[PDB]
């Protein structure tokens, strides 16, 4: 009936039924195959935490957030959270990858939702009016104003996916600064005219939710080693895709790390992506600023010399803080920037980075800076 | 010859045979009698921490930070550390309120190193010259380069004085917003060109120490309540010394806090300052605003239909990053600003408050909306 | 309505009205001036706690057990939590010195319940039977099998005043083995039989508890050092007081730590108790075993050769596992010895020590072993 | 030439170039493959930290402790450290699987430092014979009381290795119940007649460590399921190596988690192994009980009814305390027993489990009740 999961994040997750039969499922048990962070564990090695662990903690967050909400619909958006990540590709950036060899571009999730057993598991229990409600909710599509706040809990600016992937990765790569009191956040949440706000007396604990979002941008996800891995992957996995034919869903479902790091191990016609992610040959960072002149004028300097083939640009950019957070205070609705000077100090993350070949870096530095 | 003290903020404090003999003596002792915070355990129940702790902690984080700089006197800044609090009388914010009951100004540290036995116990181990080289190094007085440097030590932005407080002050008061622990801070300081600096590897580091900074004051030093009690507080200590002479050091050294509040809890001249102090009958806060001409125009109405009395006004404007930081780069030394947009942008801390007599206070309220 | 107050145990406590009321009354107040731990702090620097604290803590643990079994009398249960420790006189073991003095030998909790403005306060929202009834309950004095449960919950094994001290006190003093998870083994009690019982998913929450609660005991309530400093203390509180008469309930309620510390620090006819107190003479230990046999035998060799009156004697005993708690398992009750190996190997702790004056310690040693 | 690593057990882990060239050969990278839990994770979703990891670990801990201890040989017996599990199996328990199947038995530890590439690294920092000490430093096979002592501090009763495991497995299985940070054990460790010994100082620490084991042993390694999943392995792994031929170390070396999984996962032949150990059909836990007799009895009733093929039986017999430890006392060198009367009084784990064939569970325990 309840079955507890440890898990150090929040000590057990107790789950339902209808959880535990999802998680016995062929496409949620996948997902233990599916590494949260990608090739990221190349940088910070202790991150070895998957999508498993983490549609259980969402689930989680996803329960205590409708608790402190008073919401009606508690188990249906409780398995939307649990759901969320079921049609997740292995590694980062890569359902933009997937997308475009599907003729139809259905969002995987809906479709594994749809076409495997997941589908009858959830007829036991809803409607297939229902599912189509928890396909909208958990996929951030909602058709009305009711749908848009469940989603909301899930897919947020204080989302409960969110709010477990900030905390979860920063517990297994090892950064402090991405902790934040989500006890006291979660309790400090309201409804008001059909939107999550905070109440006053949570202000501290929305800035220091917004302060640790930071940490996590600058420190592991848009980390220079780990964006460059990522741009070989996903290269990688254009080419091993590239005939793959997405009509049958168990095409998507094979699609797992071990999969994608086997064919990169073992097949020679790969030798050179497999060099750059797994023998230490990545692009070297040549360059990596907050000014996008300076890189703009570097990047034309550099492609006016070197073949375009021996480099690689990354522009990555965040807010931080979107304008759209209101906080419920003695005289109605605010902006919590009105509030925070912390909150408004805060600016996009913007950063900019040019890589290139080992073998051009010394080349490309002095004939070039 | 060498003891050791629980401290749960690092697990033990290790201190030799020089230290022992000062933190036996009884200026030091004192120290056990005088809360970190004064008051402020009237709103933060647990803040119960003392200056004695604090200056264990001091000279525990001092001997970490020499360490990490492989500063030569380490000996003499640790014991700087441990007597910067020596010259401290109770409660917050009292320095202002003593020297000018005090014909010389002469700050009370150095007449409590010099005129006590301090000063006997310092000479088994020191040099004249080098005690008055102590006195400087922790006052924030130096006369050359290296005293400046082991002055930074102790009292610069991230001197171990603050360390120590920022951290102790969040885990008595229960501030669980900031990161406060900075072995990662300390790791990556740098002596360069003879000052403190950090290395850029701690930038990430520096920004949390930053942050956790703000949070204090946000949610501690400048709390509305702690404030208003610190005025109540301030006015009764001034009547207390009206003309107290402290050419005599023992009539400072007998100043701690049940000495003022017996002087409080006793005399039925003071009774409204016990009243405001301890029965919670202190003024109530009429207006909070980040609004200069917000609180300039209350101000205005509020002195035309209330006297001067039952009324009290405090502005506090605290800059959260001071610009005089530097960070060792690849590029040589920088200002913490010029490599992270993040400091840069972070604003000053402006808060206005208007408190009002418990009684006026529903009067003034509707008499100014 | 509710006022939040900072607790670095548990994050924030809320208090409702009645218990705001009798918070801020005089009695109440008085606990912010006696420290959890009496003398402790000249051994454990940081251990600065006072009783208010842990009343405020006894609160929220109420609550939170109440909670979890589901008991009907929740208010009233709570209020004998947070009034728990009214007649706590200051110090440690000293209600034994107090009771002898009053002819009646109340207990002093009762009389500040029913002599002061807290009996007022309580019959706003009680009739004096319930008063009565929460008497019996905070006391440990219930005339009836359903006072019997209700009392478990604050004076139990598993009690919320317990479960408060030993974490408090781990926090303060720096005692990470002290700490438990409270949280898991509150939501593993169950009511059984009139009892409160722990469920067996809870059996591992029941070790570390017990563990726990060892660890204090050996490092803290009974370390060598804070035992002597309260036998002397405990001798020189007998002469304060010998004369003094609580016949009005107002001369318990001016004893707190500051007025005994202040007798000392300036009467002469004290000087002695001072300087064994807090002139570092307290008497030194000569002997600390294990082995009672040992002990008796020291004993009698010195009793045969100095004066009884500059040595003293402590045996100090505790059941760690007292044989009386039932874990509902699959078939009914067991006793947790049967399933745990860890609380089948608890034994009782025994020590038994012999002190010295300081100048006799030598000749004690040498003379004797 | 020194590289940091984040873990989040230590902060960051420095390793100097002899390390990293270890670091990123072929068989150390293979660690990242090898899960320290081996099949743990399907019981405790985040036990996903790999060999890899705890090696770092291992080196970190290993130098941490030769620092505390003043050992001269101090980079050895941290490559020592940092090389232990090099020729470790995927998966618990399969070292005793492998070596049947290799004609001399030689340890697979040896072999992989002496028949790849690691050897030459080896060789460009130390001679051929501290290569030879290296081996049996880390293989806990010492020749001399030097080669003793430094094995000691890795394989040792608190080794390096334990230090590591037990405080890795606890944060990523989330064991809540342990305290397991051992920086204040490491501290009070001495060599004395050159044995690694606890000061009488640490004796609390010592306590504490052991409870910790005891905790990770039934909370984690002796779990019900965990064991049955390992049993369900054990015998698969065994017909995967069949007569599998060692002679080659690639052989070895290509076996990995995921290798072992594959072969499961795909090959029609081994359909019901794969049902038991990733479908959810293990064994279910028919019994579980300290108790011998009610094992054997019920083992004699149950082969009367049940084929041999559909059940398994477990024994788990394990020393918490082993009577191996010394404490150096003011009086010398003690058995921590003789000093601590609880480590004197910790009981053995003794645990029997029986497990059937999930179809015939509700027949056999009807049958037996
Ligand atoms: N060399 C190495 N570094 C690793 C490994 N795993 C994690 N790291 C860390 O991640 C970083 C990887 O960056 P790297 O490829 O060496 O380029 P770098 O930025 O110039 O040091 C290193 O600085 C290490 O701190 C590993 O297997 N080998
Ligand atoms: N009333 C009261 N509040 C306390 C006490 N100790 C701490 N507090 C906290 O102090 C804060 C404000 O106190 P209060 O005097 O009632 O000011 P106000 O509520 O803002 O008007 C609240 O957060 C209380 O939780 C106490 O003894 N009495
Ligand atoms: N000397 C000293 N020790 C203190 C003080 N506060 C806490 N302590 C600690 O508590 C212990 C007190 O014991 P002490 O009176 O010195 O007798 P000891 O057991 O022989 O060291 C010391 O070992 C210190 O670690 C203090 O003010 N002075
Ligand atoms: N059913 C199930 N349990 C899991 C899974 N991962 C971890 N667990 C935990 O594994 C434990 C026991 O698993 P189970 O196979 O159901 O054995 P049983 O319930 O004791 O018969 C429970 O604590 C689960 O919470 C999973 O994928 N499926
Ligand atoms: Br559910
Ligand atoms: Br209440
Ligand atoms: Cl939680
Ligand atoms: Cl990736
Ligand atoms: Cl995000
Ligand atoms: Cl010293
Ligand atoms: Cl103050
Ligand atoms: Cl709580
Ligand atoms: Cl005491
Ligand atoms: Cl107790
Ligand atoms: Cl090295
Ligand atoms: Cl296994
Ligand atoms: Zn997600
Ligand atoms: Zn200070
Ligand atoms: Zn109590
Ligand atoms: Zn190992």
């Amino acid at each position: 009936m309840i079955k507890e999961f440890s898990d150090p994040l929040y000590g057990f997750v107790r789950v339902g039924e209808a959880g535990l039969r999802l998680i016995d499922s062929f496409p949620f048990q996948r997902l233990r195959y599916v590494k949260q962070l990608g090739l990221a564990y190349l940088v910070f090695p202790s991150a070895q935490h998957t999508r498993f662990e983490h549609s259980l903690g969402v689930y989680h967050i996803t329960e205590r957030i409708c608790e402190s909400l008073k919401v009606k619909e508690k188990e249906l958006v409780k398995l939307a959270g649990l759901l969320h990540d079921l049609g997740h590709p292995p590694f980062s950036h890569t359902t933009e990858v997937l997308l475009p060899r599907e003729r139809s571009h259905e969002d995987f999730t809906e479709r594994v939702i749809k076409e495997t057993e997941i589908y009858e598991i959830l007829k036991q229990d809803y409607s297939h009016e229902d599912i189509e409600r928890l396909v909208r909710i958990t996929l951030g599509k909602p058709e009305d104003e009711e749908e848009k706040l469940l989603s909301e809990i899930i897919t947020g600016e204080f989302g409960s996916d969110r709010m477990d992937y900030l905390r979860r990765d920063a517990y297994f790569c090892g950064v402090s600064y991405g902790f934040f009191d989500y006890d006291r956040l979660i309790s400090t949440l309201r409804v008001y005219e059909n939107k999550v706000v905070v109440d006053e007396s949570g202000l501290r604990a929305l800035e220091n939710f917004l302060i640790s979002r930071y940490f996590m941008y600058v420190q592991v996800y848009f980390h220079k080693v780990v964006r460059i891995l990522s741009i070989h992957l996903v290269e990688f996995l254009k080419k091993l895709i590239s005939q793959e034919d997405f009509t049958d869903i168990n095409n998507f479902l094979r699609l797992n790390d071990a999969f994608v790091i086997s064919e990169l191990f073992k097949r020679k016609a790969f030798r050179e992506d497999f060099e750059r992610i797994f023998q230490r040959k990545h692009f070297k960072t040549l360059l990596s600023t907050e000014n996008y002149e300076k890189f703009s004028e570097t990047k034309e300097r550099l492609l006016e010399k070197f073949p375009q083939e021996k480099v690689r640009f990354d522009e990555v950019e965040k807010e931080v803080y979107g304008g759209n957070i209101y906080v419920l205070s003695s005289e109605g609705l605010k902006k919590a920037h009105e509030l925070s000077p912390l909150i408004a100090s805060l600016k996009p993350i913007k950063l900019y980075r040019i890589y290139v070949d080992r073998q051009l870096w010394e080349k490309a530095r002095s004939e070039l800076k």
